[PDB]
């Protein structure tokens, strides 16, 4: 199994720099809008304790400065939702998909293309850790950089990067602006939850060991969904949710192996450890898969 | 700290799909050539001992089925070079990018464009293995789907995709038809030569470790080069060369840690293991980075 981005092509198409005075972070342009992070519009100053809406009162279309490349896009409109600056432009992207806007949870993963001054770096998947954070490779002039699943023709854009942690983490917000996690734009220090095990993803790494004919761990009991929250908890895992359960239903039926009976066997494993043995050649238990990207790498 | 692709839509605006027969896989669309390969040409029965030259110039152009999205292109001329098979068709590809076809060395690393049916569908890092072959993520109809590095505007292409290995690691072709390692078009099951690992890079990683604030690795002990490479060997390390010492010259720098040193840390790890403990979250000693990529992100 590898970590598998998924093709960046339609973001590449999206990408723009936005640029209040010397401040340049990237802004994402669908239609006629460019959506960025509203931290562009801050001075040194005003970043400890902004005042937004002050400052985007004294703020004029004619303040800011959208690039495609080194051509000028000229905003005719700006807003504020949340914690996105919306800038209306006079031209629509022609390069625009089909979007959608999701906001995900915790667990789930994406693909961030990494910018810097509107021009793409890199890419890779990340997944969204239970305490809303995700652990990227974000550099200066990483802002506004996004987060993005493709299904069909059709991206489904989840993530804006906004801010770094102490620690070193990352955080940022769906596209409507709002921060995944207790965290705000202000540069104040800020601590992210004690992170934990994303559950279901270890179950889809397990589902996905069984795939492989890698099945030593099967028990031959089951458990109630509350036992094993409760017993999970002691080990730093995540509680399961109603959505957790139904999300391994595909792969429940492909192995035949009910959700209940397979975290029976990781409790076991929890409790009594791997005892010298390996899952899928590692004696690490990973969580960065989801059973959706399980099914991507095996069918 | 993270492995990273490139940002793969320059190459997204070349994929087709290319059909012969009962076998679709997919062409990369340059210009007025589509690039495949040549084992399209070859029914079920054919793979076992295929006579390629035979096979070819039994095929007409009419014979190949090239699809961009919604549109057959028609082809009008088709030859072979290598284990690749060229296909000229009557349109240029308006979204050709800068490009060059270079022959990557073992060690060193590229993106793939995973792509099925003639689209894209997943993009990640792979090293050139030193037994020549990558431990991919390719699945049936993956064929054709090719590897490349960016550097400004130019797309490097140094790899198309032809089999999987009994062991499930894969191996292919450049640009140019030429395998990578001992390997056939050949419906036959092939294995390679023994592999060993890429020893700078897991150096350049090491040093990633450290600037991510992992340490405990380290140590006061350091070593000489041969004597290094000694124990290198013996675990079925690649040797660093002074070329590779050089290289690592930037991360040295920057973290005020002789390369020397370095691998001495390495030497432990190899003699000793890593006792439970992990290094950027790994059990295992990562070799699939190389001290480019790691200053690039670092
Ligand atoms: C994009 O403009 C950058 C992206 C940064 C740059 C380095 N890596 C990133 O993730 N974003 C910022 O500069 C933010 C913007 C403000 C409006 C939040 N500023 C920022 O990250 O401030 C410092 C952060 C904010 C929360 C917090 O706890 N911070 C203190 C901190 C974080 C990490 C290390 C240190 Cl020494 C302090
Ligand atoms: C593209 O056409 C593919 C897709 C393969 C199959 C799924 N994953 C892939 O990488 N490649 C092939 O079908 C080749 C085509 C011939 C003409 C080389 N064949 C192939 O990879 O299958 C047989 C391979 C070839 C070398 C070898 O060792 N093989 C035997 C083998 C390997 C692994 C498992 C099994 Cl059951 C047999």
């Amino acid at each position: 199994f590898r970590k598998m981005a998924f093709p960046s092509g339609k973001v590449e198409g999206c990408m723009v720099q936005v640029t209040c005075g010397t401040t340049t972070l990237n802004g994402l342009w669908l239609d006629d809008v460019v959506y960025c992070p509203r931290h562009v519009i801050c001075t040194s100053e005003d970043m400890l304790n902004p005042n937004y809406e002050d400052l985007l009162i004294r703020k004029s279309n004619h303040n800011f400065l959208v690039q495609a490349g080194n051509v000028q896009l000229r905003v005719i409109g700006h807003s504020m939702q949340n914690c996105v600056l919306k800038l209306k432009v006079d031209t629509a992207n022609p390069k625009t998909p089909k979007y959608k806007f999701v906001r995900i949870q915790p667990g789930q993963t994406f693909s961030v293309l990494a910018c810097y001054n509107g021009s793409p770096s890199g890419v890779y998947q990340c997944a969204m850790r239970p305490n809303f954070t995700i652990k990227g490779s974000f550099l200066n002039g990483s802002c506004g950089s996004v987060g993005f699943n493709i299904d069909y023709d059709c991206v489904s854009f989840c993530y804006m990067h906004h801010m770094e942690l102490p620690t070193g983490v990352h955080a940022g917000t769906d596209l409507e602006g709002n921060f995944y996690g207790p965290f705000v734009d202000r540069q104040t220090a800020q601590a992210a939850g004690t992170d934990t095990t994303i559950t279901v993803n270890v179950l889809a790494w397990l589902y996905a060991a069984v795939i492989n004919g890698d099945r030593w761990f099967l028990n031959r009991f089951t458990t109630t969904l509350n036992d094993f929250n409760l017993v999970a908890m002691k080990y730093n895992y995540e509680p399961l949710t109603q959505d957790h359960v139904d999300i391994l239903g595909p792969l429940s039926a492909q192995t035949g192996i009910a959700v209940l009976d397979m975290c029976a066997s990781l409790k076991e494993l929890l409790q009594n450890g791997m005892n010298g043995r390996t899952i899928l050649g590692s004696a690490l238990l990973e969580d960065e898969f989801t059973p959706f990207d399980v099914v991507r790498q095996c069918s």
